[PDB]
């Protein structure tokens, strides 16, 4: 009988771990008091590799395991996995794709509303008893109606149209070229002209943005004193230098943000500003989620070892 050797790269939660450990003979690199006598031990025998998007797999690792054959990844993102490296060897590559995208749409739609009605210092108000003692929380500013702009209009920022539409707001987008899928939202070239006209942007680009959809000085100031800019997507397209200044000057008008350079040693200076709404990187933080992020990372795993199709590969076997 087998249970297939595979190299764990770093912790999963125990609704994956134990199903994992039941059907796999599961080598933990990450409680290895010294890692190259666990490859030295084990790398041979090696078929898979189960990772997260932070940790990848190097090429150092991959030629560690020479009779590795599949690298399955715990997370849409896998950056950090040593493409050049798997295509040399014929590895293939899966990843967690479009569980996540609806959770995540729900946390920035969730945040616009959450910023906008000032939700957090109303909560404080009512509980800290302020609201008896002194009166009225200050009048907040309304979404429905009004114009919101979507920076990348891929899964996830359709999604947050989807979400939009229901407010009746005003939608356009910018992407590389216009999505067959919003006929009824209008698209825009470049992300300055997108920000000029709207509300409330959010920036959901799944990769690395082109320069005219990159949120520089420009993009942020054409958003404007009472433009809000909500950002559920990576750090890297947003200049925080840029934003904080901004913030600082009243030249934007507020921020909610999930992601930050640096996470999760944010920029204290975010802290310090009026106009911030912080979130810790949390938009797909639900239980069925993660569940089904997991799932699929198991059920890849499952089907590779039986001979069948694998579910969601991102790299070919070459």
């Amino acid at each position: 009988m087998t249970k297939p050797e595979i190299l764990q790269l770093g912790p999963y939660p125990a609704w994956d771990q134990e199903p994992l450990d039941a059907a796999f003979t599961v080598h933990r690199l990450f409680e290895a008091d010294d890692r190259a006598a666990m490859l030295a031990n084990v790398g041979d025998r090696i078929r898979a590799i189960a990772t997260r998007g932070e940790l990848g797999a190097s090429r150092a690792l991959i030629e560690a395991c020479p009779n590795l054959e599949l690298i399955s990844v715990y997370g849409v993102g896998y950056d950090a996995v040593d493409l050049a490296a798997c295509r040399e060897r014929g590895i293939q590559v899966t990843n967690t794709p479009d569980v996540l995208t609806g959770d995540v749409a729900d946390l920035g739609v969730a945040m616009m509303l959450a910023q906008s009605r000032g939700i957090i210092g109303a909560e404080t108000w009512a509980r800290s008893g302020k609201w008896a003692a002194e009166g009225l929380y200050p009048l907040k500013r309304r979404v429905f109606g009004r114009r919101a702009g979507v920076l990348g209009l891929g899964r996830i920022g359709f999604e947050v149209a989807r979400r939009l539409a229901g407010f009746d707001m005003q939608i356009s987008y910018s992407d590389i070229a216009p999505k067959s899928y919003a006929p009824d939202w209008t698209f825009v070239e470049d992300a300055v002209t997108l920000a000029r006209d709207v509300d409330f942007l959010f920036v959901t680009l799944a990769a690395s943005a082109a320069t005219r959809h990159i949120v520089g000085r420009d993009v942020i100031e054409a958003l404007g004193p009472e433009g809000m800019l909500i950002n559920i997507s990576r750090a890297s397209n947003i200049d925080e230098e840029a934003l904080i200044a901004a913030l600082a000057d009243g030249r934007l008008g507020s921020a909610a943000l999930d992601v930050f350079e640096g996470e999760p040693n944010f920029d204290p200076r975010f802290r310090d500003l009026p106009n911030v709404l912080l979130q810790p990187h949390h938009a797909s933080g639900t239980i069925e989620t993660r569940k089904a992020m997991g799932q699929l990372l198991r059920d890849n795993l499952t089907a590779h070892f039986a001979g069948s199709p694998l579910l969601t590969p991102v790299v070919l076997e070459h």
